[PDB]
């Protein structure tokens, strides 16, 4: 077996250790794994996987499998590969092209050797994609291989949008979950995810104390909510920036100070905008928005001294680190983390105080400098993405005549009574005992006894 | 003026300062006011409104009338009024008919004196609504009335579930908004409303130390997230019950434990069910449900000796107050506080140690022995109020052809964009500075700078 | 029975109701009860008490007499005594002087009350006392009955500091307990306390949300902690002032940031010596320092519109109140709370914007505005008290020679081991379970299976 | 210079980078380099160090020889010290002795290598050790070398009992000062070090989610508070153990439920004595206590498959690691992650579920998983630990008569003015606004403008 591409394949026995611990983290997956390893249903599956090379990435891609799967698998990110995950997942046989600290040509590369198998389009039918990179390419220079493809089922906020961007010009060839929007997804991932993630990542990068420190956290959707509370769990004194009221008045009520880089919130792109008194005493700035240079270079400039500067959300132009790469000098502390010298380009001073650090080049810092979300956390994600694979593989769109694709040609949720189903796996691995409805509790609330519980307008 | 009925009509000058003081913590309320004081958009509207008679619900009171409208008002429940805000609303000679500690025949009675006015049906034209006992009412007893009603707005979980029944069986005679549903009203009252006002009122009733005590919370959607908050945070160990698991998760993932007062959470009605261990150490149950029979006979006999039982939910039958008014004899502490002796019914025994303290009579426990909600949590539901209000008021439902009212008989939420308005108000009132984003921002997420910055599907 | 001054002797049945259930929550007082109940070992003690006339204070008083002790009774704060205590002590046949809402007259009537019996000095023996008024009292105008008096048992850290104050002087003439350094009273009682009744005193008397607001807390000894604690809990931003940089430390590392109401810390008594930006974004103040003037003119004339200020030290000059009654209107808005309308002092405006909220008049707010610390916390403070009162009665000071007494007139804590015993049982009245050491862990560790278990250096 | 022995003195640059960003963490360090360099209070010190070699004692090592020492290191642990600034103090030409991953033979043979240069003693005068294994070394093995020692600084809550012992039986040899018992020291290091570091350790070790599940902390000291606060901000369930009744106070009035791993708190040996039901419901144990078998085999039978068991307490007997050692396979996951398999000894089986995880071998789990405390707070301890040196150093023991050493042979702590300054510092570091007394305020409370603010008696 040759057709793979990792950092270290020796790594593999250690990976292996932390995929059967992760196993025992992750009910709902193996759950799965146990109801449908004899039916098969993602038998004749061939999925072309991009998303973060890690050890719970590891699970889910073993979980398509043991239904029935191949699969060719990618990072959707330079620095978030766990090389034994990778090695791991190689050493069973399974094609995958991931290394931790990859360049932007390797990254391509690896995408390209998921959909190219001796140098010719693989026999692909499915796609599970995280961020929308693989999806853009399968569309901008694969489209006669999307004419053979179910589905694509996208993890992530920001590939969700992407797609519904394709629907709405009518570009997008294929159906699409969203598997971002289960409430076992975006109400857990999303949140608690980072919740867990974001302290870990900074504390590994850093090791700095947050206790008694001013952060500055830009957002407050899921990720926005979760990275506050991870740092105010830690004693950070947090302020949070938004643009959505009703976001900022969850901030409010939840006991952060809403302030914005700008005088009044107005971003005009001049430096006399800047609100230099409030940046001058941030030792933190987190983004977490999906947005565009939300952390810009007049923010940059005004930052207090040796103040720490991540993204949380899936891309790196959230900070403007373009800017720091033309004006600023880069000291490379240890991989995924950087003094950014604000003295110059031209060399750096080794003991100049004016610097920040910035941490994985302004990548996805969970997973940049940590491990990214736990297992227990991802089982939730996961356990939707095999629903989804199974929802679309079995409706076979790539199979309908014109007239019938017509019809099914649309990004859809999974039905709640399946995210219902995941949670109940989840509460179970905490030893959770949800109560079940009498009869008369069920008729009086206008429920079934089995769910769902909810009307799909509850926002929980 | 001699068209009310209150407590005591002396109390007027105390409960106007405390509006004066609530107007300054309602900046959505107050800006309404301001924004349609001069358009009179309620110029002919009379509105009967049945709803906790706070200082709170004084400030919506003199909202509606400064845009135009005349009201009738009573209380949706026997404990809640503050007799204070009464008496301030009747001095200003507006019809009120409540007071705090009223019996059943008084509550009914109250609300016929909002419906008849010199012992006729008021030319009511409009109704606002929390809980629907006043909805009820009319469409049981004053058909007739509802012909000249353009709409309901309802404040609350329990009241939209009433009316989403009537919708279905088509008994709904007229259009409603579910206020409830507004992000600033259910994300904001329902949860951080009762996250202030749980623990005030054990506090006001008990005087009790919470912290390193055992607290369940029975529910774990806005109410038993906010109420689980309101104890976790004073120092409670606090145990959640749910039957919904992707509620149970939240709570697992929010640090509680989940458990069911039932062995595997099956209760088949015997005491063998009851898992006596659990609900021997528990010092406090609160109800969040909206359901029937939460803390049922079963529990009550297994509970610890001295443990506080309490209700949050709107109605009092999720305790089953009706056995303990059976089987133990009620010793009044003071107003809305009773040891329950369940040594028997035949008198008690003043140092009998085997007692439960049961607050408001397991009626709503932050309004009946405490205030309720802060007015700054209000603001935003009372705002939402208002809009409703006149958008069911200027859309004229009862003068609508026959063909008209058939496309207008629907139960509606207010638009995104509203919400976000609200939120606005409610964020400057925290000297909160939302950021504007960026045209290239704006354009980059898909939204307008103005809003709305999120999809219906947004569950915040 | 005449020998009292309450406000209404009706209240006694509902204040009787209350000892009793605060009995269940006072495991460690009870306990001590029924362990002395039989050897009276305070038969023959005749207690000067001056002390918050509150439900915990009369469960101390009857424990006091259920050992054997007769005491004459007042409060040591005008606002602190709750009418239903004071009423159920004087309806058992007590005598009690106290009343809530108290003039300073009628408060040094009080006292003088209890001092006299029948117009002539009663035949103390012993003085109770929280704040050292009652102590100075009887040294400026009583010496001849401190001739007969076998000791002062002194409850908190204000009065502890007058009675150092007399020994250095020489002009202590009883020997004393310092009640307030027993870890179950200091780290119990000042910290916990304050965090369960600060936001309870807070949200009586102005219902206002907490969270989302800015809280400035004066001090960071074990009132500050808790008062800082109360308020972060409810989701209020909180910033803390200190004069000790240790102090001040615990807080950084704690979560808060550390500011001065004066630009670098410098109060030179100056309106430009004031950090106008700070003061003016401060929505809550409070004061925890037993020091003077630390809420000062300039810092109330710098304050937030419609700031809360309140005081939770033992005396009311930390606040300037002076200033307000001389230059500001004072708008009663119901009992200890207050409109100061800064517009200045001849009469005022009802409607006027510029106005702090003062509670309790600047005397402490949780006795004045709620009930003060809960029972079970009361507790430990309270046993230590009888513990106190049981150890000076017994050693007899006031029969000793003059040259006996010489060796005797100190103040001093109690010892650990019975520190221990009082902890022991609050944990037991948590349903907490202490493990036993094994002899070889005992001696491991260097310390008897039966404690102490540290050394008394130990800061906990 | 080949005057050390470290893993791989090519990270020395990598060292170096981390050194000079710690710098800037730890300004009480870097406050004493500045004011003393000229002083050169140190000329002549030649100090035999054993303390973790982590960066933040890279920052010490280089303040004592900033301020005239020369030095000879070791690690107090055999997987503590990071290679990386074990390489960057060698590369400067100071002799070290520490990796990560030592044997004991090893551990023995570096603290050998300090005391001994070419074979023979060398001239040490001075002596900085963190849990007295160095200190137990000089004393029973080279005792003439004490002759010449003015004294011990002890960094630890272990390494002072064991000097207290020396001290009491007349067989400590030289003075010692107790750094532990500044208050800058063990309510700052031995709490918040904890806070900050345990659930770092874990997460680095398991990567596990600690959110929703059940954690059993053994002690509530310093430590215990510091870890408790640390799993339980992570929203972990904690139950705390304690034989200290007045530490289980705090625990229950923090809001713990405290419990006893034995039935009724006795362990009189018996498998019979374990609660079964409580320990099989535990997914986390941290032992914190500094005593023998707190987690013992018969617990380590009972619980939960899958725990993770880990001691933060200085030395590994805490854990019964040698009853585990005797009976259960090992299965290593990675470096300081061990699979201990309850199946038996002979071998494994990769897939069983009957496991636990113990961490760094029972050792020191925050610096055996992770990187220890953070830099800004080990700057308290480690700028103790240098006015300790100094003040010892200066009074020159070893050379004073007879006579003068009975007289300062003892164990003391620094002066508190000199805690407050370190304070200080510590409180600039986080731009911390100290409130200058006026003299006024000064007088009415008893102290100095300048400190100290409390009495020695005061427990912060
Ligand atoms: N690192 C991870 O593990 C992780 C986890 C899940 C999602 N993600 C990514 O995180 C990003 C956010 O996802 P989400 O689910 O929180 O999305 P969301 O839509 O729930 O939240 C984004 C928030 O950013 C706000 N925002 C936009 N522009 C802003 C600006 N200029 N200033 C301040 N606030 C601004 C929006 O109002 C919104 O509330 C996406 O890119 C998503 O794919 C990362
Ligand atoms: N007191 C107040 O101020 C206040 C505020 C808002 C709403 N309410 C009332 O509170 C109630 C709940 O409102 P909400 O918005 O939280 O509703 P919700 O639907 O958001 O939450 C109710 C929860 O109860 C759970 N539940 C139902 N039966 C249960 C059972 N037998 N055991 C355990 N859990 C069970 C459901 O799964 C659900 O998650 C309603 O009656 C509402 O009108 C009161
Ligand atoms: N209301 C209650 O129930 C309650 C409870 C216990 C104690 N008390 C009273 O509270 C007061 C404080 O007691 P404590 O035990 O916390 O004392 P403490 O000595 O532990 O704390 C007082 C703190 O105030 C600080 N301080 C002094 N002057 C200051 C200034 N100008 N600015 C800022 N900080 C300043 C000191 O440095 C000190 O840390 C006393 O008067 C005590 O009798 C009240
Ligand atoms: N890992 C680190 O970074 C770090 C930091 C500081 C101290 N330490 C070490 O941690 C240990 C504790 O230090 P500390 O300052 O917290 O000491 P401490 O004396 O403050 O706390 C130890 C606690 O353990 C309790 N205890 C003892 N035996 C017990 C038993 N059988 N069951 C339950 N509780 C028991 C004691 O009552 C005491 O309260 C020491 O070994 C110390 O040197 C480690
Ligand atoms: N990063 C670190 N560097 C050095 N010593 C540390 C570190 N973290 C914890 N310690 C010390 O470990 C000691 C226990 O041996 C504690 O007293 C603490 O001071």
């Amino acid at each position: 077996f040759t057709d793979y591409k990792v950092a270290d394949i020796t790594l593999a026995a250690w990976g292996r250790r932390e995929l059967i611990i992760a196993e025992s983290e992750m009910p709902a997956l193996m759950g799965l794994r146990r109801k449908y390893a004899g039916q098969q249903p993602l038998k004749g599956a061939k999925i072309l996987g991009c998303i973060h090379m890690t050890i719970a990435t590891g699970v889910l891609i073993e979980t398509l499998v043991a239904l029935g799967a191949e699969v060719r698998w990618s990072s959707c990110n330079i620095f978030s590969t766990q090389d034994q995950a990778a090695a791991a997942i190689a050493a069973a046989g399974i094609p995958v092209f991931a290394w931790k600290g990859e360049t932007e040509e390797e990254y391509e590369w690896c995408i390209e050797q998921t959909i190219l198998k001796d140098g010719q389009p693989w026999d692909a039918n499915m796609v599970l994609d995280d961020g929308g990179d693989l999806t853009e390419i399968l569309h901008k220079k694969y489209p006669q291989m999307l004419e053979r493809i179910h589905g694509i089922t996208e993890e992530t906020t920001t590939g969700v949008h992407r797609l519904l961007d394709m629907l709405k010009n009518g570009t997008l060839k294929v159906p699409a979950i969203n598997v971002n929007d289960s409430v076992t997804k975006s109400k857990n991932d999303n949140k608690y995810g980072c919740r867990h993630s974001l302290n870990d990542a900074i504390k590994r990068g850093t090791d700095h104390l947050l206790s008694g420190k001013q952060a500055l956290v830009i957002g407050y959707g899921d990720v926005g909510k979760g990275s506050s509370q991870s740092l105010r769990q830690e004693g950070m004194i947090v302020k949070v920036a938004e643009v959505d009221p009703i976001c900022a008045m969850q901030a409010c009520m939840d006991g952060f100070e809403v302030v914005s880089p700008y005088k009044n919130g107005i971003n005009d792109g001049t430096e006399a905008s800047i609100d230099a008194a409030l940046l001058g005493k941030i030792d933190l700035i987190v983004t977490t928005t999906g947005n565009v240079n939300v952390c810009d270079a007049n923010m940059l400039k005004a930052l207090k001294k040796r103040a720490v500067v991540c993204n949380i959300g899936h891309f790196d132009n959230e900070i403007d680190t373009a800017f720091m790469r033309k004006n600023w000098a880069w000291e490379e502390v240890k991989p995924q983390v950087h003094k950014i010298h604000r003295t110059g380009k031209d060399g750096f001073d080794a003991h100049n105080d004016d610097y920040l650090i910035l941490l994985a080049e302004g990548r996805l810092v969970n997973l940049g400098n940590a491990t990214g979300h736990p297992s227990r956390i991802m089982d939730g994600s996961f356990a939707n993405q095999v629903l989804a694979q199974i929802h679309l593989f079995e409706q076979k769109y790539a199979d309908l005549p014109a007239a019938e694709k017509a019809k099914r040609l649309s990004v859809e949720v999974l039905p709640k009574k399946l995210d219902e189903e995941v949670a109940l796996e989840m509460v179970k691995g905490f030893g959770g005992v949800v109560t079940q409805l009498t009869p008369k509790q069920a008729e009086y609330i206008g429920v079934s006894v089995e769910g769902p519980f909810k009307p799909d307008t509850y926002r929980y």
